[PDB]
């Protein structure tokens, strides 16, 4: 959607029309480009009357061109729609320190969990991973492959399906070794459509091991489907962070970002690509940044 943004707004500033028509045209194609990235179109709507509103009020300051004005209103308001400038806590304070990861079954999580593991080996810190995804047999050996490729170790117990006792023992175990960060890697029986269940599912995993921090890890081909589970999960715990991963393969991703947003969730993190070190740390603001035409 921004690479494609990206066009619209170069078409908007090497100016063609009159400045109403440039503007119509513009945000016609905004309307359609954010239609075709699964945002809700109630957002979509508001975003374009808060857009049109704005420009109505606030006449460019002196110096600034007018089209130039309202494409940095347009860049002020798409941050807002995925959550606003916010630059999220990704290095704890409190050591040792226990992440639970929790989800959908397929949202780009176990690899998500070697690369939170990563993300943090390279922040200097002593990490375990916990493969307590038990549902699909392939997710440990596949755990175990990430760590053993990254060089931190992975707590499993191979064919095991009690997945509160696999992260009960991992965690003591871990603890036993002084590690510093402790990501506990758990999925989930449901799928999105069924969240009370979901959450309900979890909670017994929660209680065995107090981790410091949930994180749920949404696929961002979910598009904004993942309203309803986001919701619930963030109100659900006081400590509850998203991961959304696989933003490049997706039409999606923005759909996802403006449903989780919708909720005042945190997104703490996204997965741009399968690369162990493609896990970013996310903030609205920088993530509009990147196609600022001025670079």
């Amino acid at each position: 959607l921004l690479d494609n943004l990206r066009d619209t707004v170069r078409k908007f500033l090497t100016g063609s029309s009159s400045y109403d028509k440039a503007v119509e045209d513009f945000i016609k194609e905004l309307q359609k480009s954010l239609i075709s990235a699964d945002v809700n179109v109630k957002l979509v709507f508001s975003l374009t009357n808060k857009i049109k509103e704005r420009l109505k009020n606030e006449k460019p300051p002196t110096y600034i061109e007018r089209r130039e004005w309202f494409i940095k209103i347009v860049y002020d308001e798409l941050s807002n729609l995925f959550g606003g400038d916010k630059e999220p806590k990704v290095i704890p304070d409190k050591i040792p320190y226990v992440i639970m990861l929790v989800g959908v079954q397929g949202t780009g999580k176990t690899t998500t969990a070697g690369k939170l593991a990563y993300f943090y080996k390279k922040k200097g810190f002593k990490v375990g991973l916990v493969g307590a995804d038990v549902y699909r047999p392939a997710a440990l050996e596949q755990l175990q492959q990430l760590g053993q490729q990254i060089g931190v170790p992975v707590y499993g117990e191979p064919g095991e399906k009690d997945v509160v006792g696999i992260a009960k023992r991992g965690v003591e175990k871990f603890l036993s070794e002084k590690m510093e960060i402790i990501i506990v890697d758990t999925a989930g029986r449901h799928g999105y459509g069924e969240e009370a269940a979901l959450l309900e599912e979890m909670k017994n995993i929660y209680e065995a091991i107090k981790p410091d921090e949930v994180t749920l890890v949404i696929d961002a081909s979910i598009g904004q489907k993942a309203y309803d589970l986001a919701s619930k999960f963030n109100q659900a715990s006081k400590i509850g962070t998203i991961i959304i991963t696989k933003m490049d393969g997706t039409a999606k991703g923005g759909g996802a970002l403006s449903a989780v947003a919708a909720t005042g969730a945190t997104i703490k993190f996204i997965g741009t690509g399968e690369k162990i070190d493609e896990l970013e740390v996310f903030n609205p603001r920088r993530f509009v940044a990147r196609l600022h035409h001025h670079h």
